């Protein structure tokens, strides 16, 4: 079965064979579309067919399908399934997975770079310490002065699901939240749960309006600890405007490095539950969604304030015209100071050569145009315009339950 | 199989039962999601009464007589009308319920919170395009209203074996015409371009400017269709000036005041409407952003852009984002100035998710289709970006339809 996309700007028609390979669901129904709801242990009947499935793939990409090595690998991973009921991944094959999760993620613009990551195996991790240690080293590659590299540290799969690693920070890097008593907000509010969190675990807070969490890790299923990563290590960067000399007054500043600890990789029926991974901003993300939403921040109000701007009439735009001025900051600030950043549209421009790239490639490319189409300055950019389809191939980055929802507190 | 939506701004689920009643698809499956896809013969007798007996049951349902002899009467009425002549016909209360709701149902309409306060003109009797451009002028100046614009619908002759289908060929009441001039360069609007010259192609003379009027091609039953100029008096346009920057009126960019959609399909309990062109007003966004910025339409941001002398460097100065809001204050101010009708995507997106507290609350739910609800500009500052949506297909409905020329039997 052959499927078409369509772009309306350029009328570029392309064909879609990959989606055929598609296992997981959707969501979907012939009754029914969930394209814009946020939200989509194992045993040996199902674990092999999906080994199975991923050494093929593996086995296609290094061009050597059928080749004795692939049977023996075969051979060997499924006597390791039936005798220990799970195997492990060769380094090769773990790093080829990693980099397809990424592939594969349809609601990643940034998958123009995937081939491009660089894969740590933390997989001989046992302790929290060793989890710091390991994520610590991460901070520091990655961040790289400035000059970000992408990259994902990968601790144990999990086994019974009673020895989980997990991170239980939803970024490696993000500012504590406090709710006062009068029911304002200090920093950000989209971690006011987790920053309590740590404060009952230990952490003596700050309680400023950009304090950088405490990592909080588990090991093996024990239960979490707290770390403060090397304050040399956290990379930041002060939000000040080219035109608006009052905008530093602001008081903003923001951290370099986008770095998603609280995700679930999945590589042929393993489960990683432990799997940081970070690349680099888009300028929207901090300039839109973390300074402007009106559940973070929140800033639109001041800026616009102090930009006097006719705010009693929503038609006169102030929302928007204040929202450009902020992004243009953003991107200001980071360039330069010499911290890599993707302003929306160079973004979205490389996505739709990355995407023709992969249809001709591959046969398709997987996108969720929600998800992948800007949070402002939709229709100006190339994506907008663009037909994508939606399905979900393994290896895959999966969302999971928060920690604090399912853990077993040992004492 | 009873679901839930959630707004992630405010916490606010809403459980909805009412895509149960769908029936009609989505074009998605377990297996492929095409919710950004843009586009995913008369029906036999047997095929009809069911189709005619749900609307009827639904219909009797909400003015409070399900189950009434009334509604008994009718349907045993409507089932020997389509056993006998093939087909069957409306009462008058029941099309204008079924115009309402068409537009009610449509999940990528913003407007919705209007629904009900709907003028409908009942064309049935139409039988010559010179009897549609009248029923068509009388719409357009019912409608414009001097600037207080008006909700209507215009419906002609349902199909009825495909020979005789009344059609409007143009995609709007209203639109600018658009050239193919020597440079390569195009004059007008380039989404009309086609259409544009299908007109002089049956006798139209272009006064060949930007911003031309097209005329009225107007097919009646399934003859040829016929050319007809809208009376320039009843066509009310809009000056675009900008309330501070006024280098802006150089530009000499103007846009109509009556935004009305000719080319869809209207069904009605099986029936179907293949001219009913219907009319609203303007978002700001659909002129500022889609129509003036789009690089497949007038794309005058670069032009913009210099006046403001704005860093045309590279992409991270954002030029483009600061003149596209520019752009769309100055639509948002001429229209207002003029006391002309038009919403801002802030006032009708907020509008939009009270219509669907309304609706899970007063009918178990709402369809909407996200990608298209959610304003081409400023997404994310808009309650619609945080909304969660549920698309499904009802009916009555309005749906798409082949452009007419590619279908003329001539
Ligand atoms: C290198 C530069 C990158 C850029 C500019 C980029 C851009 C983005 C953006 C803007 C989003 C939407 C996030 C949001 O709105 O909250 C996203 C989502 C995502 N990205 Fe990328 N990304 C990059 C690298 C990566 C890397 C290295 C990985 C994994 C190894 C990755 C995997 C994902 C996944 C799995 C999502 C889905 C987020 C979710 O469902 O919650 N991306 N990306
Ligand atoms: C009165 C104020 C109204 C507003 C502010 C409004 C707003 C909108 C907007 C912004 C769109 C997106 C279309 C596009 O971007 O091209 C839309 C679509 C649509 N509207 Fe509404 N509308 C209004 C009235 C109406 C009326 C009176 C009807 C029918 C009687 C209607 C039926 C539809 C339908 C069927 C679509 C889908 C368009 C398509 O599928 O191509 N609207 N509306
Ligand atoms: N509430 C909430 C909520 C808020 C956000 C999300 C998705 C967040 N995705 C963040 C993300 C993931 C991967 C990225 C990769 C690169 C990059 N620059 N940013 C990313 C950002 C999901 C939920 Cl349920
Ligand atoms: N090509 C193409 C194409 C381009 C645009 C569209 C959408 C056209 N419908 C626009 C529309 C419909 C109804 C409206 C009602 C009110 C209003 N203010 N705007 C509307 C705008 C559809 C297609 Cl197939
Ligand atoms: C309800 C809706 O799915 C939700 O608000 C989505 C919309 N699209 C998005 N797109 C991106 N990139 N990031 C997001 O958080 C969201 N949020
Ligand atoms: C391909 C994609 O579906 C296309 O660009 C859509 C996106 N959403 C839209 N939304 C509205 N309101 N109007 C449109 O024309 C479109 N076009
Ligand atoms: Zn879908």
């Amino acid at each position: 079965r052959f499927l078409k996309v369509k772009n309306w700007e350029t009328d570029v028609v392309l064909t879609d064979t990959l989606h055929l390979k598609s296992t997981l669901e959707t969501g979907c129904t012939e009754h029914i579309c969930m394209g814009s709801i946020m939200l989509p242990v194992r045993t040996k009947d199902q674990l092999f067919p999906l080994a199975k499935e991923f050494l093929d793939q593996y086995y296609s990409s290094i061009k050597r399908f059928g080749s004795k090595a692939h049977m023996d690998r075969l051979e060997e991973v499924n006597k390791e399934i039936e005798s220990t009921s799970t195997y492990q991944l060769k380094d090769t094959e773990l790093i080829y997975g990693a980099k397809h999760a990424w592939r594969n993620a349809s609601r990643c613009v940034g998958r123009i770079q995937w081939s491009k990551l660089q894969v740590f195996d933390a997989r001989d991790c046992t302790t929290a310490h060793g989890m710091f240690n390991y994520i610590c080293n991460h901070v520091k590659y990655a961040t790289n002065k400035g000059n970000l590299r992408s990259a994902i540290t990968i601790f144990p799969q999990r086994t019974d699901g009673k020895h989980d690693f997990r991170v239980w920070n939803s970024q490696l890097i993000r500012y504590a939240g406090y709710k006062q008593p009068d029911g304002s907000t200090l920093g950000d509010p989209a971690n006011v749960q987790f920053t309590e969190i740590c404060i009952q675990q230990g952490w003596k807070a700050p309680r400023g309006r950009f304090d950088v969490l405490p990592l909080l890790l588990q090991a093996n299923g024990n239960d979490p600890e707290l770390f403060q990563i090397p304050p040399e290590l956290v990379l930041e960067v002060p939000i000040r405007h080219p035109k608006f000399d009052w905008f530093k007054d602001l008081g903003l500043k923001w951290y370099g490095l986008p770095a998603v600890s609280n995700m679930l990789l999945e590589i042929g029926g393993l489960e990683f539950s432990a799997c940081p991974f970070s690349g680099w901003y888009m300028g929207t993300e901090i300039g839109v969604r973390d300074y402007c939403d009106n559940s973070r921040y929140n800033i639109l109000e001041e800026v616009a304030k102090k930009m006097d701007l006719d705010m009693r009439k929503t038609s006169s735009l102030w929302k928007d015209q204040a929202l450009v001025e902020i992004n243009i900051a953003v991107l200001y600030s980071f360039q330069s100071d010499k911290v890599t950043i993707v302003d929306h549209h160079s973004a979205t421009e490389s996505f739709i050569k990355h995407m023709e790239n992969e249809y001709r490639c591959r046969g398709g490319c997987p996108a969720d145009w929600v998800w992948i189409v800007p949070p402002m300055s939709g229709s100006i950019t190339p994506v907008f315009h663009q037909e994508m389809l939606n399905y979900r191939l393994t290896p895959s980055f999966e969302y999971q339950p928060d920690p604090w929802n399912t853990h077993v507190w040992k004492g």
